[PDB]
């Protein structure tokens, strides 16, 4: 297909919030504003010292745009932790996200990756490098079990990095390839695990309500992104490698049928979400209900989503989906809609010179 | 469900080694002893050394039985690689399955895993003392990649252990919980990047296969295993958790909805494995194709899985099925019913005592 699939879109957007109960929340703008400052701020002075400088590989601007995107995606997802706990996270998410623009083979600097580790000396790879340097402030906000989650699903990332590299969207006929990639390079159990800072849950009485929340929210989280992302990436001869270019090139089917079982599969998770949780402990349902929330209103603000370009084409048209939508759409600009000038200051190449 | 649907099992049976090819090879039996007691050898006096009696807390006669399944499973799979790499692929896959033997929390050793793992200090758990002082042995054998696949897994079984001691089958609802613990520890990235030793296979030249088999093997062994093993666990309370169990109360259908769910993609998988190898790099294909067969025969020979005894009872039945099912059993034993007698000496105790 070469127009987008505007109704079919919008239909599976609605029918998404709705079934996640998208709805208004306690989190102000005011209080969004404060904590996306903080957590900028933090990240901000730590990605400007010399040595991260130095070793982080980055064009100074995509790492600016790069540091902004993920703030706002922590300080609105993760609404239930702590200043610090956005900050420390808003770092490590955005060492994450700055990896997939190496281009860098890592085969060199893996090759003594295990006994460098095992005998603790410094890891040839930079990225790995800063990023286990700085660890243990993430680290600290958890317990040993979600620790562990994070852990693992950061080196699933740094594999998922590696095979993107080749641009491979799998052999024809390989149908467990498209989600063995999505889930590698997903962060599903990063994300998931997160959400438990050791200081508001208490990891062993809730073992089973947060070892569940990883195994559903990992779908949930990389579905939704991937959805909200249909937008953006539709008309991208860059992006050539998706969870959904991918059904099409494994599976060997159209890309409407690709979107449509991403959206099958994205809906059912937020209809298993909320009949899972709902009845379960208040806490543990309130921050699985704000990330969902805050997820998607980060996806509807951020420019880089280019949603606004949905809603303008869209927002006389009387359609029940067409409205609904736009309604949902302001609901979020309503508290999400900040201008950067009002907490993404300095700039970190501004730091970084002084 | 309180009769073995043992039709249904043998027709899934049969389709499920005709549609992998199953057929005989040039893999000897006279080969295989030669293999299975070399393999047993190394292991049994790693095993046996002081050190490793000491934080091994296991069994003795555990270990004994442990040790000769797995390197069975590794002779009889990793058909194509040299001793060395059979020998200390044994006795990885030993310490895995003994893991499972624990019931002791992991939490107080997992509190400060990171911080040990970067400065290289011995960690707290005994098992990970003995795992990654090991683990070279068996990296040696790998290219940068395929080794980073292996630790990955190996850092997920652990997990999954973990998760193990809650006998947890999942929320009513919890629809991605299932295969998200069977995945945690099936060991399948594990499984899928050892059949590539840098000696005989070039990581690099070939890493889209390698990739591809890693994706699509991590679900055909874990499946094939649970299918097997269908048998023996149809009346065991003790091992309240499976896959198929799982999928009962967390998709809330059926033992027989379950258990069909479970065929339909072991069939599938194998009809997808051949489809997207046969026609790749001959060498890629062999390895995949005699560790398909491999292990079929290891859980054909086995007595763990008591396939000897659905065997007995249709030996004269002149049903298509049973029949089809007694001609590829009777094919395993001729190359693969081998008494332990012949292979697996002096007992592992032996030679602590020595």
């Amino acid at each position: 297909m070469e127009n987008f699939p505007t109704e079919y879109f919008l239909n599976t957007t609605v029918r998404l919030l709705e079934y996640i109960r998208y709805r208004d929340s306690n989190y102000t703008r005011e209080e969004r504003i404060e904590n996306l400052h903080y957590a900028y701020n933090k990240a901000a002075h730590h990605f400007a010292q010399p040595r991260q400088q130095q070793l982080l590989k980055v064009d100074p601007k995509r790492l600016q745009a790069s540091l902004q995107t993920i703030v706002g995606m922590v300080v609105y997802s993760w609404a239930k932790v702590s200043k610090e706990c956005m900050a420390d996270l808003s770092i490590h998410y955005t060492y994450t996200l700055v990896l997939e623009d190496s281009k860098d083979d890592p085969y060199p600097t893996m090759v003594n990756y295990f006994d460098d580790l095992q005998a603790g000396r410094e890891q040839a790879h930079p990225w790995w490098a800063l990023v286990n340097e700085h660890f243990p402030n993430v680290l600290r906000h958890f317990g040993p079990f979600c620790s562990l989650n994070l852990i693992r699903s950061t080196l699933d990332f740094f594999e998922g990095c590696w095979i993107e590299q080749y641009n491979f969207g799998g052999f024809p006929g390989s149908h467990d390839y498209p989600q063995f990639l999505r889930r590698m390079n997903g962060l599903g159990h990063c994300v998931g695990a997160s959400l438990w800072p050791k200081e508001q849950f208490n990891e062993r009485s809730l073992f089973l309500e947060i070892t569940s929340a990883i195994a559903q929210m990992e779908n949930w989280m990389v579905w939704v992104n991937d959805l909200m992302s249909f937008y953006k990436e539709f008309d991208d001869e860059r992006d050539q490698i998706s969870l959904v270019k991918n059904y099409v090139v494994s599976d060997e089917i159209s890309l409407h049928e690709a979107l449509e079982k991403l959206t099958q599969d994205t809906l059912h998770s937020s209809k298993q979400m909320v009949a899972v949780f709902s009845d379960k402990d208040p806490q543990v349902m309130d921050t699985i209900e704000c990330f969902m929330h805050g997820y998607v209103t980060w996806h509807l603000c951020d420019r880089r989503y280019r949603l606004s370009e949905i809603y303008e084409k869209v927002k006389e048209e009387k359609t029940e989906d067409a409205q609904k939508f736009c309604k949902f759409y302001e609901q979020a600009a309503n508290v999400g809609a900040v201008s950067p000038s009002e907490w993404a200051y300095p700039p970190v190449a501004q730091l970084a010179n002084v």
